[PDB]
């Protein structure tokens, strides 16, 4: 039974896993046949193997992930605003996406879509 | 093609029209066969008539709407975080949803979903 409380807690665990670089933890929130579309408009990754690979590469560089507003959750779906910060070669970048999660009856994430464009990628600091 | 500037402009136009109670201004942004699902999980409403009725009913109370973060836009889709404030049943209320728009080739919104739950509805008694 997908309660808003459960979906919201999952978003929190997702953000926490990214910050800790806990790959297994992240993957554990997704269903076996879950799909990840990053960014929106690209071919979705499908399956545990593909999802694990995506997050492995996405975590090569240490990330500071933070929820910037309250989580929106209703009818087996949740959306959240946040930022992802990292640095390379003394250059700071802050990406500000809006993620959309769809959950199944078992409470696992069956679909994730990260919506953000170049204007949401802020270089400099 | 849907440029990030166009999708962002439409979102801004949407928020402005709501603030001004400009019913025609709002409906003009939608395709004649567009769908509105507000809130997410409810029965989708489609077609100009249904969409106009939804907004007319919504506008029966003065609405104070404002974007709270940068608009996210990429691949014919946009998502934004905002607040809708109004006084109802003797209580100042602030609703904080995250909306998602899908655009067609003519730059019209063909699908919109407003994701917000009871925990995103803040009534001040
Ligand atoms: C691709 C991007 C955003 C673009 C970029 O420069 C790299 C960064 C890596 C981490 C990604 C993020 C998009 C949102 C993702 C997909 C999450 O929600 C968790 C990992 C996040
Ligand atoms: C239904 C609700 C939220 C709940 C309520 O009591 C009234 C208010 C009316 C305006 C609606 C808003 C939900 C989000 C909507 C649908 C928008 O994105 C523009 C009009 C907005």
């Amino acid at each position: 039974m997908n309660t808003p409380e459960h979906m919201t807690a999952v978003v929190q665990r997702f953000v926490a896993a990214l910050n800790a670089g806990d790959l297994d933890g992240i993957v554990a929130l997704f269903a076996d046949d879950a799909t990840v579309e990053n960014p929106v408009g690209s071919e979705p990754r499908s399956g545990t193997a593909a999802i694990r690979e995506f997050y492995a590469n996405s975590l090569k560089l240490p990330l500071a992930v933070e929820l910037t507003q309250e989580v929106r959750a209703v009818a087996n779906e949740a959306a959240f605003a946040f930022i992802v910060s990292f640095e390379y070669q003394g250059r700071k970048t802050v990406v500000a996406p809006i993620d959309h999660f769809r959950f199944n009856g078992a409470g696992k994430v069956v679909s994730m879509r990260a919506l953000f464009g170049e204007k949401n990628i802020h270089a400099g600091a």
